[PDB]
């Protein structure tokens, strides 16, 4: 009988919980990844055509994160509506009215679907199977804070600790058996800086470790969960073509490394050809947030079509492309054409307790930029699609943005 | 104890499950077709009018499905709204920017009240009592690609086999003891094509079968589950203006054939006549997507009333239409007045598990097309009803759209 | 342990329909209405002065129902919103586009925040404390038809025994004791027509009984249950300026008569004076849909200020007005000022089981109509408000629509 | 048995009741304070941005309050929206339009995601672990009235006792052991009133007891809990400009006083210098909504920056403010620069049950106001911003409104 009042108790307690939808049980993090042929696509949400004359926020960085129950598109805005005065640019993109949102994957992003996170111009997301961790960093370049918040509540800040523009990933964090994981930089973009990567418990920094990586550069990290390890793919701004990446346990010990496929990931970057293990320094300089996906020595690397400007994506399979450096590849699958827009990507995951693999599913989201600078309008705005990765039959084809620009503001 | 505990540990994890609306015991779809006199009207929408000002996408085929807990209307969006410039109509129909996405039944399809289910430019869906199955196809037409979810996951791909255009009902599917049923066309659609018809447990295709069917075509299809069976009312593209029909058990053991009274179904088609049970070739090429209801050797025909344009609807019950071919009916119910614009419709069942009933109720919408071709616009969208049959006193009107064109952005 | 297992399964089937908002005890409907002294405001909705912006519905007749767990205000629109084009009324009330949709109290009327209930040009909806029951009534003057849905399932029908236009309440039914009860009118509308009550169990019509009601009138009856039996108090839309009034256990056998008091409740109307308990025949075609709530031989009358246009609200107790002829009245409260425009009048109640008092508690809405045909707009709508009585201290005051007429729309 | 019996239908009850977000424990109330360091921002709605161009209500006092499940902005609003005619503010605060209102926090105030609350032109609102209990003050200045509801059903009602404008909070009520607490004023503004605090359960007024404050002023408390008791940092509007404030235990015995800080809290108010613990006369008159932390001898002091006008915001700690009068202080933390719109401010509390800490967290939110009387518009809105109290690191900036005005409406 005292069994039966327990199981009752704690059962009861997990129905009052999951009202709200909180979750009763940690994500365990501890399956590989799931073996793939393709990408199937998940979701496009047509953001810009939409607010061309719906009320849509004009918004960067559309990335994802999933918890057991749902996947939303989480997003900074400016506090300002696509076709308003106010999507005028001449903010600058750390500002006071940036703000991290979310709504339903594959909706357009609304003041009337959206659902506020924080104040940040720089973000990341997750969620650990109980409830959602939210980092947002605000404030000014010389002593940005990161508010960390737990289901809601603030339960942590990391203030700046170099003074030059704390930032982080712009995608989902990573967790594994209750501890979520991210990666924050601070110091310049075009120079060495400081790269640190934090473990995060009920929103909690428990522990965090600076990277002893010279020459290195990290900035926007893509990181996912492998096996009860986290792996990063992240930017090198500073003098990479090629992507910077960081792997590390549960307890922070970490390695580092860049792809050393020819099949360089960055943007801008140097034609295909030999590649190198060290930064590429040739057209190293400025680049793209972007991801990939380690599978033992091949990867799958998400990139433009364009080796200058943010112009098509694809995904491409190199089956040694992790630790060789030969510029040859098995597969190409078109994501969009190089005469479309593309822009930022990002890795996301869904896990077995959402999916009910065997496996973690790797999924990725690309940003769909229109507007500032190479079009003619006061406003930059990005629209989104994704694909999930499935041992299946697949397709390339291009899914661009399909808006049509200048709008009525612009005139 | 242990009997308790094992209760309690199952049903609460069916409280859990449907707290997100997921529900815990399959359809049995073993019941019969309610006995019916009518039709009486279940929905409207007023898409149109409401988006002259308000919000709303521009839609085509508003397909209803139900679960045990709601029914919502399913349609294929271009990513535009009404009143926009990108409603402009010069996409075609197969673009990357057609989503399907679900709304409540009777409300205006607007992106602040709209789910998103996929990325499609075919689609399908329907409820099997635990969680919502979705297809979409998108792709280049040489390699179409339908993406098969659960519950809002990615669960199989279906690629083209005949790299000429894969294609689906744009309908529900239908759902007998926990598998779901769908038909997909490949190749012509003026002249002899391929297709299947598939059997999905959990959005995994565990069956499929390709129709022996010379001189047959189906496209379009609208099905439904009765008693324990699956019959499916199509469109011949080719060179029928009766409607084909192909019905099969759970293990896709199938038999096919044409509507044979001679009161057509289909559009455009000749003026009623003497019927076939083969296809009837004049007025018989093009068509529109229909249905029909089989009640021993009569149907309930839903059709147009005018033989050339999509103008008009009516429902028409006729004792011998489905094995005799004389043009006499018992009963006809207005629906949409001639002078009218109609379209496409099809059929969807409320099972047992939603109703109380001890038989399968029938119901059907009707999409209301306004805009390009007849009509001097720059898009082309719908409205929709819909009706459900009823053992009662019903009565014959005409529910139209009842939009004033052309729109501002036409001028 | 078997009485363990039978709880542990009802109350989570309980729990399992609370989930989707399904309660599982039916309202008693045995109590008395509370004792009160004034009336306390509940809710203003603002429709009008909102949707001069944003996209708010053209509705008539905001009445207001309540469940176990939450009110809401049901409502009639035309499928078009304001300051659109489509709202140019010259489509009479009885259209094929005229929709029953409800949203929360208090919000205004839009597509993205209403749920569709019925096809209806005529209506009415309450709660048996398990689900919602809803009766639109749609379809031509001569065979009108009336759909009876009980938890959004069409559940009955109910056409016109007269061929002349049955309608209903535009207000809440009347439930007691898991059992609705309603009533309808079919015929003339300037003289003698014929009256039904109807007892409905589950969507289902169980019982229905004529009234014998020589030179008596009865359109768009207010509802209310009261001690177990059923009061409604409606309009003499033939030659009565003093309302007529119908009252019946759970077994329809049933009482009539006509409100005594010379403090005359409906418009137009006489100047106050000398009562009757037959129709009043002075100023007594046509009127406006009303209410009164009867305590003894009291009675609490809503009414116009106005005795010749629907301008102005107060709320009147009369000691002696159910059976007196006098126009004598202890207390008045102001609810609009007679320079405003006011409308319809409803009856709702709120039940023991929602709020938790030992007495039915009377409250009622009040329709501030603007537009045709005394304001020069294409246009008719209203807003709404609401109070329920309380036996603590109030204060009157004029609570008017307060927009600003004509819209763009009208220029 | 009975044991399994009794937990079975208790927690079955519970179950059914968190359904709808209805709690089963009262708040206790009886923590302290957390202790911190400075304040992390919380949220930014960036409400008049977006409003120029969605649907945004034109909103007064967003203040917030929190349950045990979510926080969210309550507001009043004219029943107008930003950018349309009837935001011309020639109506006075005072009007029968005014609304209390609800949304999520950080979300823009739309009438397409905000609950409606009840009729008032002054408002106060709280939850008690259980259900949210409103207070909204609407009707004639010289016989207003306050609705009381709990759980959205009207429970009681407050008359003004000296017939000049009874008003109150304008921020969130005090909830200990399952009363709440409140404050209001009847009387002149500008002289000698009458204060009265108001014990209230399940929205019954239990208790009050009238303040003996001669020569002193309460108006807009900001009240708060702390240990069991409550402490209500207020304004003076007739000849103070350091706050006064009121604390009480459970019974209503009470204690007043005024902040001695140097560093005063009013606005207008005079440069900082020597404080008084009696009224401040110099620059006494008027005033803004505000609010103060105590800490022992010390206080967190949120004010303007400059000394005339509603601009700037900025916290204070001073170390010994609450009984010292010097001008000295230990830290100072920037919210919103001085060259930058601020205007009314309030406190909010996270108790233990919602943030699973061992004290009460205080927070608290500024109002950004837009519009007359200083800038050339029809129309006076306010934005929102809101911080809560954390011992970590943190930051000052400036996260000022952002909207350019004047509107199209304005011109
Ligand atoms: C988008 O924002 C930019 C930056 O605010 C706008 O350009 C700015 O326009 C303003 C007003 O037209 C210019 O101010 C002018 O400055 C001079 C100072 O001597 C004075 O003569 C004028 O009275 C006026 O205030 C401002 O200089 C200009 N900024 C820059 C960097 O050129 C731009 O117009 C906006 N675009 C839109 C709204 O489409
Ligand atoms: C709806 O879409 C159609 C198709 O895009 C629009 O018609 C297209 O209008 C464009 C721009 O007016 C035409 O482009 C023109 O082409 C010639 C090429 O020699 C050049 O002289 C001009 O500079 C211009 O770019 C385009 O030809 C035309 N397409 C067709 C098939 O006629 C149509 O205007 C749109 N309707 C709207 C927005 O109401
Ligand atoms: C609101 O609706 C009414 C009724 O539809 C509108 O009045 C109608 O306006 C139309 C078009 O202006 C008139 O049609 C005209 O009829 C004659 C037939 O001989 C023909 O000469 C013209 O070509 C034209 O089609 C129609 O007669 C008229 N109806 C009535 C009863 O007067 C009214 O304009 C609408 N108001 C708005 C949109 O503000
Ligand atoms: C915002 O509201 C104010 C107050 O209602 C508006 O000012 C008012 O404007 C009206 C109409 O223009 C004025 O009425 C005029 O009054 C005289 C009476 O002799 C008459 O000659 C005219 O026919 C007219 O009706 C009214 O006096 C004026 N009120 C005040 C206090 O000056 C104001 O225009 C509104 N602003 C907007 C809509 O931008
Ligand atoms: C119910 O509670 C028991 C004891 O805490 C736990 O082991 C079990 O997993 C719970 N069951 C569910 C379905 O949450
Ligand atoms: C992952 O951890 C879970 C914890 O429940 C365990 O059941 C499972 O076997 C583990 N899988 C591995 C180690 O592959
Ligand atoms: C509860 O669980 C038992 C055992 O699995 C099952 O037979 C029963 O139907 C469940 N009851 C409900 C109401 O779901
Ligand atoms: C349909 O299947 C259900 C399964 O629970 C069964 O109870 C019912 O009798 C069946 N009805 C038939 C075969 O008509
Ligand atoms: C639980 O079920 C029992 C048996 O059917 C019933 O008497 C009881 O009222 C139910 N309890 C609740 C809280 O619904
Ligand atoms: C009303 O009916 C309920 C049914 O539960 C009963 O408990 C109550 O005493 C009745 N009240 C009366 C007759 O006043
Ligand atoms: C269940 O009910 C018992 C008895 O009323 C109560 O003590 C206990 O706290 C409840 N449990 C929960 C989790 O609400
Ligand atoms: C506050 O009251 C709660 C009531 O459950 C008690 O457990 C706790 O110890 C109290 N805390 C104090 C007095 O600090
Ligand atoms: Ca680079
Ligand atoms: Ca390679
Ligand atoms: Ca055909
Ligand atoms: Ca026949
Ligand atoms: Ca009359
Ligand atoms: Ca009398
Ligand atoms: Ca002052
Ligand atoms: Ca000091």
């Amino acid at each position: 009988a005292d069994r039966l009042e327990m199981i009752i108790n704690d059962n009861v307690s997990t129905i009052l919980a999951g009202g709200s939808g909180t979750g009763s049980v940690t994500l365990a993090g501890n399956s590989s990844l799931c073996p793939i042929s393709g990408w199937a696509i998940y979701s496009k949400d047509n953001g810009i055509r939409i607010g061309s004359k719906g009320d849509v926020f004009v918004i960067r960085e559309p990335f994802i994160s999933c918890s057991h129950l749902e996947c939303r598109t989480f997003f900074l805005t400016q506090g300002a509506l696509l076709n308003d005065k106010h999507s005028n640019g001449t903010v600058k993109d750390r500002s006071p009215y940036r703000t991290l949102m979310s709504c339903p994957v594959g909706e357009a992003p609304s003041p009337y679907n959206s659902r506020f996170e924080s104040v940040a111009w720089s973000a990341s997301a997750c969620h650990d199977g109980i409830s959602w961790l939210t980092i947002g960093i605000s404030g000014p370049d010389n002593g940005a804070v990161a508010v960390v918040k737990y289901n809601g509540i603030i339960t942590d800040t990391i203030k700046s600790w170099r003074n030059n523009i704390l930032r982080t990933q712009e995608s989902e964090c990573a967790c594994v058996n209750g501890s979520c994981f991210t990666v924050m930089t601070d110091g310049p973009s075009n120079g060495q800086a400081s790269y640190k990567i934090f473990k995060i418990e009920k929103g909690k920094v428990v522990k965090s470790v600076e990277l002893n990586a010279p020459n290195y550069h990290y900035e926007e990290c893509s990181c996912y969960p492998d096996a009860g390890d986290i792996m990063c793919v992240c930017r090198d701004n500073w003098h990479g073509s090629n992507r910077p990446w960081v792997s590390f346990n549960q307890n922070l010990e970490y390695q580092i490394g860049y792809i050393c496929s020819g099949v360089f990931g960055d943007n801008p970057r140097p034609n295909d050809g030999t590649g190198s293990c060290s930064p590429m320094s040739s057209n190293g300089a400025y680049g793209v947030k972007g991801f990939s996906f380690k599978y033992g020595n091949g990867v799958w690397i998400g990139r433009t079509k364009s080796t200058s400007s943010r112009s098509g994506f694809e995904m491409i399979w190199d089956p040694n492309g992790w630790t060789e450096t030969d510029s040859s590849f098995s597969v190409k699958q078109d994501i969009v054409e190089i005469t479309d827009w593309s822009g930022y990507s990002g890795s996301f995951v869904q896990h077995p307790e959402m999916t009910g693999l065997d496996c973690m599913r790797p999924c990725f989201w690309v940003e769909l930029i229109r507007g500032r600078p190479k079009e003619n309008t006061i406003w930059t705005s990005g629209s989104s699609i994704s694909f999930c990765g499935v041992n299946s039959d697949t397709v390339g084809w291009s899914w661009p943005d399909g808006a049509e620009l200048p709008f009525t503001i612009d005139k």
